[PDB]
């Protein structure tokens, strides 16, 4: 597992989304170096615009390159779970306003480490924060709460994400995640600890595509 990172590996991301019934897709591509905890991507909506604010979709978008301190490397339930990978699922609540169910399967495709995902969205807000796109294009950081979930043979994680509303209030995005390993394979499970994650969204300015570039530094704690 933690060989397979010890380098820059190269990252595809594919999602297929279909928001209150507005379908779309989008496609990433990039390079994480989890020795340093580090992501870049670029984003692209394949489908035209996306229908939804990018900020909504960062977490949905591989905790396998979080930089585990060497005194916590028995507690990687993800990079454990690799080449063969993991099944990461979420439901993500926005007060009051609609959810994000997503089912993805994050593993190896030869040396790219890819995260497939599929996103159903339901009961938003037709001229709400998210469709009526009222969030800032920007991220804060924030601590991703992990435990074992030994039942499973897997995590459970959660969190909440705190979006920027135009007008200076918060969208508070509550995730509940699940993470069970692919194979039959064994995997590490942790006690628990949580990742610090910062996230920086910048645009490329030779893009006429609706895209989003995305610079992420994570690392484990708490222990």
């Amino acid at each position: 597992g933690e060989e397979l990172f010890t380098g820059v590996v190269p990252i595809l991301v594919e999602l297929d989304g279909d928001v209150n019934g507005h379908k779309f897709s989008v496609s990433g591509e990039g390079e994480g170096d989890a020795t340093y905890g580090k992501l870049t991507l670029k984003f692209i909506c394949t489908t035209g615009k996306l229908p939804v604010p990018w900020p909504t979709l960062v977490t949905t978008f591989v905790q396998c390159f979080s930089r585990y301190p060497d005194h916590m490397k028995r507690h990687d339930f993800f990079k454990s779970a690799m080449p063969e990978g993991y099944v990461q699922e979420r439901t993500i609540f926005f007060k009051d306003d609609g959810n994000y169910k997503t089912r993805a399967e994050v593993k190896f495709e030869g040396d790219t480490l890819v995260n497939r995902i599929e996103l159903k969205g339901i009961d938003f807000k037709e001229d709400g924060n998210i469709l009526g796109h009222k969030l800032e294009y920007n991220y804060n950081s924030n601590n991703v709460y992990i435990m074992a979930d030994k039942q499973k043979n897997g995590i459970k994680v959660n969190f909440k994400i705190r979006h920027n509303i135009e007008d200076g209030s918060v969208q508070l995005a509550d995730h509940y995640q699940q993470n069970t390993p692919i194979g039959d394979g064994p995997v590490l499970l942790p006690d628990n600890h949580y990742l610090s994650t910062q996230s920086a969204l910048s645009k490329d300015p030779n893009e006429k595509r609706d895209h989003m570039v995305l610079l992420e530094f994570v690392t484990a704690a708490g222990i």
